[PDB]
């Protein structure tokens, strides 16, 4: 739920592992 991956998601998916694509930030829970 929370955009604390330090990383964007423009394109539409995360690489950081546990992390999500809220478009267009990575999240986590």
């Amino acid at each position: 739920g929370l955009p604390v991956c330090g990383e964007t998601c423009v394109g539409g998916t995360c690489n950081t592992p546990g992390c999500t694509c809220s478009w267009p930030a990575c999240t986590r829970n």
